[PDB]
């Protein structure tokens, strides 16, 4: 249930890039860990795509596309993989996951945990029909992802500080589990519109209360991608630049229609 | 700048026996790079416990602290090691390090973390008279000390789950030091009393506004130990027990006269 926006369309179709941008790395792995780490990754993050668009992951299909990726020719390059992959993909009949747009960046990325957010947002406030049981498992596997991040592209100081700092993205998960559990227990979810609202019906000494902000990993990606840019002037050692922009929530939201 | 109340008494002490039981894991470390990582735990914490002492770390004493810990008998035991370490630490005067309670449980690293939180929220504030400099790198200690935690005691559920939420915590550390460098181009902090307001501050596309939650480490650090203990119940899928009582902002401020 997540709005059409265009900004939403750019989150798929990156969404899409980065996953085949990760099954590439498959058939040049180093490692049969690598591999299975890798394999697991790429499974959950064509489960969530499909999740979206067939509203059911094609748990066969997505495993027919992964064991190809596998045992696909190493010597093979990028182009040639792209187009097998096309190939593959709409032999499967999974052609809602072939990307569009080919170029890779750290828009990409960010686009790509943007997109996760949303999802998680739409899978919770319609909870109503899978069940909490099945929200409880994707947000098992969510954490999963966030948990372990590929850049495909080279930056070790990205990867350094994301390792310090992804706990911030897990603890909201995890608020959410909290807040599925109590439901669960006989106290009902009650979505409030705003961070500070959600932070002082936590501020009490019992279990009862269960308030949860509404679009609340959009809000928590969104800030947490604001604050990876802001301390990279730190990492730099310099003032950030005098036309440097952060995102506002207000912005954010009317961006994707939230 | 720390309020003196019974609950920062019992702090300070649990910090003491926390270190305490730190070094005396220094004789029987089974490799060179674990006697590196726990000297140099060590160290950073003997710092801190002076810098509120004595208003400066004693670098040459706890040096030779943990020179004596190192070299330490392997074959004795801890009752033994505590006799030696009184002795030693009244030999180079720093009694004021010595614990006056032992008994070692899951409160001495909670309280050992809170400590740390309220250094960290009271050298921010007087920040006037060290410099910039200082604080921040008192803050990238404190980043190491948090991503680095050892248990002492036996819990592997602890350690993952730690391991998938610090992030939380050093999060915020980092805000700090993105406030400190505001301040050193131009923007002094406007310090505010509740995270609401932080919160508030923080949704703005500029960089020119410096807000601060006063304390904010102590409600950080609260609200992750009352995040911990929330999350427990789920990890061991049962309903929370009758009588859990979580901890209150207000409730805590009272506690420790912030
Ligand atoms: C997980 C991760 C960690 C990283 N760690 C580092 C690091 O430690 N150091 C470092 O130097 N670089 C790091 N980077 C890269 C950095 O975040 C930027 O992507 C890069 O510097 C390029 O910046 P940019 O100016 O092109 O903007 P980008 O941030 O790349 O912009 C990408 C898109 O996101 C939009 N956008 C901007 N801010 C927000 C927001 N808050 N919410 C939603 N959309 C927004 C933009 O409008 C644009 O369309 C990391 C990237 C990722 C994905
Ligand atoms: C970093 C860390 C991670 C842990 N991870 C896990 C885990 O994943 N799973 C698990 O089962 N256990 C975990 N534990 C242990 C758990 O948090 C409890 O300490 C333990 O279960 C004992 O609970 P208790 O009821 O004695 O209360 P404790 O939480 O141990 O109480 C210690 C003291 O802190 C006070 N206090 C309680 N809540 C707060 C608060 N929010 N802020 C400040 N003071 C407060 C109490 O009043 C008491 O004096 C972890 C401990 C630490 C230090």
């Amino acid at each position: 249930g997540i709005p059409l926006t265009p900004l939403f369309s750019r989150y798929k179709d990156s969404y899409l890039l980065y996953s085949f941008r990760l099954i590439d790395l498959l058939r040049a792995s180093k490692s049969t860990h690598l591999t299975k780490l890798l394999s697991s990754q790429a499974t959950y993050l064509y489960h969530f795509a499909c999740l979206m668009k067939y509203k059911d992951i094609q748990k066969y299909e997505v495993q027919q596309l992964i064991e190809w990726a596998i045992n696909a020719s190493p010597d093979m390059d990028l182009q040639q993989f792209r187009i097998e992959f096309m190939d593959k993909t709409t032999e499967l009949n999974l052609r809602s996951c072939q990307p569009k747009s080919f170029t890779y960046t750290f828009t990409t990325i960010w686009d790509t945990m943007h997109f996760l957010s949303l999802i998680i947002d739409d899978m919770v406030y319609t909870r109503d029909k899978s069940s909490l049981d099945f929200v409880m498992q994707q947000l098992k596997t969510m954490k999963v992802l966030f948990y372990n991040v590929f850049f495909i592209l080279q930056c070790a100081m990205c990867r350094d500080h994301y390792m310090n700092v992804k706990g911030f993205i897990i603890y909201h998960i995890e608020l959410i589990e909290i807040a599925l559990d109590k439901e669960k227990y006989g106290t009902d979810i009650t979505f409030v519109d705003s961070y500070q609202q959600e932070t002082a019906g936590a501020d009490v000494a019992v279990v009862s209360n269960n308030m949860l902000m509404k679009n609340l990993m959009a809000y928590v990606s969104m800030t947490f991608h604001n604050h990876i840019n802001d301390y990279k002037w730190i990492q730099r050692n310099k003032k950030p630049p005098a036309h440097y922009e952060r995102m506002t929530w207000g912005e954010y939201k009317k961006l994707l229609n939230l």
